[PDB]
């Protein structure tokens, strides 16, 4: 038909308008500065980003679950890990960076800002509930994988650099507070002491064989913690979780003006953030970032792969009817900000990241628009 | 009572949570640096308050004014002028800066981004479009009148200075296409020639007698002009009035893809106006700016002179009921942000109108309180 089609596009374009507004005012009209489009984007990621999250997350309810569904999500991931740990082990060309690109890729869309107001669209307000779901699996989990993943490769490069050949026998590890992070872009000093017994032991300060793996556990458990305990996601999921858990379990209301307070910053989350996506994307020097061959690898990847797993996946468990066309129409969307800026910060492969995010962005509606009319028949 | 406190307080708290949060993470926390604020309030001011002023006034009707409640305003503010203009041209004391900031102090309140919830708490929904109707008028002609002032004064230092003695016989100005203001943050050189008459002319360029009215008439309506076709504020209040005019006399619904993509930036009006309120008072060097004695006699003007003129000029009139009360309730309001960035443009006093609208904003619950609980008996 046509009228679902007209309610769908009056559903995107106003995000599309926001983005287009942003990329004129700094490309064509010259409005705002880069610092001055640094700090709108600082003051979105700080709070619009985080209360909407609560937003969302504190409103639904975690005892009415769709555990097919999940299942489902849960196995594509399971099913993409198994491929690229089957290729990397077992192939010279094979890579962590790559794993890590791909997986971020393939199984990590952009379900927050336009997922649940384009799934509502299209097929009603259950798929809200849905992309809550996936959103909420999304931050509790599969962000922290990524992060678990993220530190054991700088763990990994900082062992393998500083001793090439003395971290045969090291046993304990020890970071001062000072330290934030192992990315390498401030001057890290691992200081060696001879232990009574005979180890050795290192301390980690701010300025090719493998120990055992219980000392990389703690040390990557102690930095997921140190950065988790730094992160309004984490705080805001944590918080919104205890919060629905405590109010579907004993009905208990929030007051009015504490949700109107919270409400008054809330409400400009999504125009703020296809703002602020419009203003990364009028800062690059050009639209495709990597080139040809590799953006057209990527969006292929991105919009082939997740749908074709995800297929493969729903059938298999058994799922059926709209909710397995919901499952494809959640794979095609566009790749997710929060893996774009964990690459940003930890530099594996940031252009294709950028690429992905902003190219999608701009051709999801044809895309999502032939999937949701061949899957129509 | 106590419950009619409770939800004056459930409308005006979430305002002040914002701004006591923006000042929080530019002072306490130290989250956003002074540019990156500029850069927020830059985009406050130029998408977020147009906005919402385009949607404030294009719901108002126009053919459905209180015409009472628009004469008490006015009349309110013909007593003023008259009270300047005997005080001014009659005493040796007088001073047009004095009146232009006494004038801005004691008649334009802040309407928009609070008048109108407090009032919508207080007494209802007709109160808030009695303060729509306030917001409209003050947009066509009270700011108008204030750039009129401006203007003139910029003009009469620009002749006093240039032409100490020539300006006796000037008849005609011309002004080139790259003057935007009269201000004197610019070079600005007025050539002269002598006419074939007799007569001599003066183009103004970017590197005590008085002539006739005609010439300044004429010089003051084009740089109001000049300076009307480049502020969002008079588009916004042009285009809601003629979309209002002509979807109330034709009973035309707006589209409402162009209704949602207009929604989805209006939405962050409030809470970017207060957090920008909030940016505004963290960034100033001390909470009280003029002095002790400077800044009570301008707290005193604005929440006695207003509600007194406005008293006097209802009973005139013969306004009765709530009605008065929302009038007095009106002149109490923290005194408005437009005459405080005109008076920053053209530096008449700024610092008197920073301590009104920032004190005002803080100590303005308890005086409207105070107002309310004694009209309440």
């Amino acid at each position: 038909s046509w009228h679902d089609l007209y309610t769908v596009l009056t559903a995107v374009i106003p995000l599309y308008v926001a983005m287009i507004l942003a990329y004129g005012s700094v490309r064509w009209w010259k409005i705002f500065s880069p610092d001055q489009c640094s700090g709108i984007n600082r003051f979105v990621a700080i709070f619009a980003v985080p209360l909407l999250s609560f937003h969302f997350i504190s409103t639904n309810n975690p005892y009415a679950m769709n555990l097919r569904f999940i299942a489902a999500d849960t196995l594509q991931k399971i099913i993409m890990l198994s491929l690229l740990v089957l290729w990397a082990n077992f192939t010279r060309s094979g890579s962590l960076e790559w794993s890590i690109t791909i997986f971020s890729l393939s199984t990590l869309p952009n379900t927050l800002v336009m997922g649940i107001p384009l799934l509502i669209a299209m097929y009603g307000e259950y798929s809200g509930s849905l992309m809550v779901q996936i959103v909420v699996l999304q931050c509790i989990i599969w962000y922290t994988l990524l992060l678990f993943l993220f530190e054991f490769r700088g763990a990994k490069m900082l062992i393998m650099e500083q001793f090439p050949e003395t971290a045969a026998s090291i046993v304990s590890f020890k970071v001062e507070s000072d330290v934030v992070s192992l990315d390498g872009h401030d001057f890290l000093e691992t200081d060696a002491e001879i232990g009574d017994d005979g180890k050795l032991h290192v301390t980690v300060r701010k300025s090719k064989n493998m120990p055992p793996a219980s000392v990389m556990t703690r040390l990557i458990l102690i930095m997921v913690w140190r950065k988790l305990i730094r992160n309004p996601n984490t705080y805001s999921s944590l918080i919104g979780l205890i919060w629905a858990l405590v109010a579907f379990r004993w009905h208990v209301a929030m007051p009015k003006i504490i949700q109107q307070s919270i409400s008054i910053l809330s409400d400009a989350g999504l125009g703020m953030a296809m703002f602020s996506l419009g203003l990364f994307m009028a800062l690059q020097p050009k639209l495709i970032a990597c080139g040809n061959s590799v953006a057209t690898f990527a969006m292929a990847v991105r919009f082939l792969t997740g749908p074709a797993v995800m297929a493969v996946a729903a059938i298999a468990i058994g799922l059926r009817g709209d909710l397995l066309r919901v499952a494809i129409v959640q794979a095609a969307l566009p790749q997710g900000i929060v893996p774009f800026v964990f690459a940003k910060e930890y530099n594996v492969h940031p252009a294709i990241l950028s690429t992905g995010v902003i190219f999608g962005m701009l051709i999801a509606l044809p895309i999502t628009l032939v999937y949701y009319i061949l899957l129509g028949l």
